[PDB]
């Protein structure tokens, strides 16, 4: 029924920054040509779109935030061949346009049609396919996923199985594929290394699931807050390590556990003393440290080159250095396989309109990840 | 006939930093087991052992610097299997030992048994074979090839090919190597690549030399003088672009020459803003970038973690990531067959009792590589 036609439905508007999200009525638009209507099934929350919220990832405001979700094709626009109206799919919020040179580069993952990096919050034709009154919404990450519709360009939507549990796999659109893919993908941990993934919320989780997935022998999960150990062994860590227990500097006490520093160290905290003590603490000869995530805000980091020379390779990357349209179907599958659990990392679930308290959860941090459902 | 015994021949000894080298006569110890003694033929003169001079380079007092030459095997002493007295060789300043964790690693090259890192200035045995009237003299990087005849560890020397120029092939001891392999080891460069080298003297040189052995379709040489891309150019480079030409900052001008930003950017410089602009102006979802080398002295670069964010590589390494005793015989081999010519680093071949002379020239720069002749 809805197909040919302008869909009226509830979604999470910011007006303005640092203002708490409305739930409105909107006009989701219907689909132009290689565009896809998408029914919302569930949603995660993020920083990322937090950020947003806080004025410092800057993207266009009126908008619909959202990036982490998978829900069900209503749909489709004007020649488009990956999918079809009733089909699980996860929106990306980096895509996967199959046509430029990071797509064709077989390593690179982050897309040039993406609006991370100049963030003009519309679809690829420039136009949002939003309107509150007459009003028009700006799309974010090219998915607003925090609408009970959206419309995503061909390159933003992968499809995913038919058997898929919607409410536990939309984490593959954010979180757990950017930890897990930085440990297999861009860090390519080996069989028997010993890895230290510092900061241990969900993605951190996600990073110690990929590392065991690797086979490192060692995965020390570290954080200043000892409750976070439990769920961080649960999930694979040896060892879990507080820093504030120890009168020494920890890359010390790391590279002396480790007997001269770790393989590969991973940076999910995402602070600038962090990143340097994370780059400090692997092997000098041939350690590989990755940064996972970096906050929009942040300025620069002093380091002392000495660090490279010996030997080092400092990495970092967009969502786990995925090609996103290949391989969030293999992810899933892979989940479907039961390789990987997603559940420990799923905290709280709320209905949709109880967007703001999912964010009061993040905010005051003790949830790992909350799941909105529609 | 020296065989059994002590010899005594001149060598150039610092007493104290920021003096002249004194040309003096020492007492070459035989060698103990797994020592060999080489009689010196052409070594080269480089930076390293000039910022020992400064002070810079803090290794202990009096001492007989000295780490890239090319000799012959005189003495060798007990368990001595890889060389036979007559051989030619090159001392190793960065050693293999083949027992260590590094040398185990399928990619590190920085041994452990070095004395760089914490630069005691001895033989493995924590002992000296230098005394000058009964003052002993210490060794640098278990090397000291500013002298007649040394002795080094059988982890640091390499034999190489009875027809080799020891005139010539000395340059395989540190510079050529530590370039070419920056290029063709540590950055992997590829077939069809758009390489940018920053500063060009002859490790610069050497560089542009290996990424033309891996087929880069473009060489950009980049330096503030001018005169220097004659050279560059003969040894490989397509263009060469002078900084100060231009209005803008060169990485823009290079993003923009290179659609988007090279794929490897080499920083042969060793300065602070051009390690942060060789990083900047790769690829920012797939370069790498390779620091060359980086002066004893450094202090921290401020640098911003979003650089590495976008999917970059930030490398460095000693002696272009050759382990040390397996790859400069397989150099040596392939200089033999014509692969790659050293003659363009060669600017000045002075007698060996011209040191200090060689160090001017060095000094003021104009000269690509002083070779000291015995
Ligand atoms: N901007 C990004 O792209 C990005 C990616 Se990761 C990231 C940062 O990571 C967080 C999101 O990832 P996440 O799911 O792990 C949520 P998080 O905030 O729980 O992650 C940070 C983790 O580090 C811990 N921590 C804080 N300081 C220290 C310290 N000095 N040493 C060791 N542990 C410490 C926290 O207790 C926490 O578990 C964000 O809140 C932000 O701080 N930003
Ligand atoms: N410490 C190390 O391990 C190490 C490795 Se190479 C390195 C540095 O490199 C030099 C040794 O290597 P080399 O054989 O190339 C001798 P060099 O001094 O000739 O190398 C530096 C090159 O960079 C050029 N240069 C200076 N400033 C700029 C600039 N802002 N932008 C572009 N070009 C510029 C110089 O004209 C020169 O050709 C040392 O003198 C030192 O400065 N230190
Ligand atoms: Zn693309
Ligand atoms: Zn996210
Ligand atoms: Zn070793
Ligand atoms: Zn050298």
């Amino acid at each position: 029924s809805t197909a040919g036609k302008v869909i009226k439905c509830k979604a999470a508007v910011l007006w303005e920054e640092k203002k708490p999200f409305s739930i409105e009525e909107v006009e989701v638009a219907p689909p132009k040509a290689h565009e896809v209507r998408i029914k919302m099934v569930a949603t995660g929350i993020c920083r990322s779109d937090d950020h947003v919220v806080s004025g410092t990832l800057v993207t266009p405001l009126p908008v619909i935030a959202g990036h982490e979700a998978a829900g069900i094709v209503e749909s489709i626009g004007e020649g488009v061949t990956t999918v079809r109206p009733g089909d699980k799919v996860i929106p990306l919020f980096t895509p996967q346009c199959g046509k430029c040179r990071v797509c064709k580069h077989p390593e690179g993952n982050f897309c040039l049609k993406n609006d991370l990096s100049m963030p003009r919050g519309t679809m690829q034709d420039g136009t949002s396919r939003f309107t509150c009154r007459g009003k028009p919404i700006h799309h974010f990450l090219g998915t607003s996923t925090f609408s009970q519709y959206t419309v995503v360009d061909e390159i933003s939507v992968a499809k995913i199985d038919a058997a898929s549990p919607l409410e536990k796999v939309c984490l593959i659109g954010c979180g757990f594929s950017t930890g897990y893919g930085s440990a297999v993908k861009v860090a390519k941990v080996t069989q028997g290394s010993t890895c230290a993934v510092f900061g241990l919320g969900g993605v951190g989780l996600s990073v110690i699931m990929g590392c065991k997935a690797a086979g490192a022998a060692r995965i020390i999960g570290v954080d200043i807050n000892k409750d976070k150990f439990a769920k961080a062994k649960e999930v694979g860590a040896t060892e879990c390590v507080n820093p504030q227990d120890y009168k020494k500097p920890i890359q010390e006490v790391l590279t002396e556990m480790s007997n001269g520093g770790v393989d590969f160290s991973f940076e999910v905290i995402g602070r600038l003393d962090t990143m340097v003590t994370a780059l400090s603490c692997c092997q000098e000869a041939y350690g590989v440290s990755v940064i996972v995530g970096v906050p929009p805000d942040s300025q620069n980091l002093s380091m002392n080159p000495m660090l490279l020379l010996s030997g080092r390779t400092w990495k970092g990357a967009i969502f786990g250095g995925f090609k996103s349209k290949d391989s969030v179907p293999k992810l899933v599958a892979d989940f479907m396989a039961k390789k990987f659990a997603l559940d420990p990392l799923i905290t709280h679930v709320l209905p949709f309109e109880k967007i703001n308290e999912g964010f009061d959860l993040l905010r005051s941090g003790e949830s790992i990840r909350t799941i909105l459902t529609f």
